[PDB]
């Protein structure tokens, strides 16, 4: 059965001298210079994703999906990554299944993570963005796969900016607006039909938990 997964939001820097100040010249190269294409694919439009923070964002999701690997020893563990621009910050929602991570193990693991990406991320500068790197809450909230149509993948340009999978049901959606559309109104009649199930239903303790 498909598990559960955490989500880890992570702020992106999108500022060189208010978010990364003092960072090496070949971090400012690398990030003025990269050059992003959308794949044949896609159904976006580039002009709107914003390239720079997007080039720390894919090195961030990188290093997080590795060290995670490592720390939950799930090596093909699944995952969903959504890059978004948010009102204040550009951001990162990181769905990780739980498998190989004990909830009370959680934070004392994104802790050695976290110290990774600043050591080889950032180059030991602390990034100067407010509660960067915070793991969602209720103790560590769980959530289950519809977490992703229900919430991520109904974003739309700009406030979508990228997207990362191993999830085979959601890799031609990561970066097509009408797949997106199509598995939320997949979902959500999926969602409506259980409903009206529920309601239906003449059977034995048919008492809500
Ligand atoms: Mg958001």
């Amino acid at each position: 059965h498909m598990p559960g997964f955490y989500e880890i939001v992570i702020k992106v820097p999108s500022d060189l001298d208010g978010h990364l100040p003092g960072i090496s010249d070949s971090f400012v190269n690398w990030v003025a210079e990269k050059e992003w294409e959308l794949p044949p694919d896609s159904d976006m439009d580039l002009n709107l994703i914003e390239q720079a923070p997007l080039t720390v964002a894919e090195k961030l999701q990188r290093d997080f999906l590795t060290e995670w690997r490592r720390v939950s020893k799930a090596p093909e563990a699944l995952f969903f990554v959504q890059f978004e621009k948010g009102e204040s910050y550009f951001h990162m929602h990181v769905l990780v299944e739980t498998t190989g991570v004990k909830s009370m193990v959680l934070g004392r693991f994104l802790s050695q993570i976290r110290e990774k990406l600043i050591q080889r991320i950032y180059r030991g500068i602390e990034p100067t963005l407010p509660n960067w790197f915070a793991v969602t809450k209720t103790g560590n909230k769980v959530v289950d796969e519809s977490y992703i149509p229900n919430y991520l993948l109904p974003k739309t340009q700009p406030e979508l900016q990228w997207a990362w999978t191993n999830m085979e049901q959601y890799l031609s959606a990561c970066l097509n607006l009408t797949e997106r559309k199509r598995l939320v109104a997949q979902h959500l009649t999926h969602v409506s039909q259980t409903q009206e199930q529920n309601k239906e239903n003449q059977n034995p303790n048919s008492d809500a938990p």
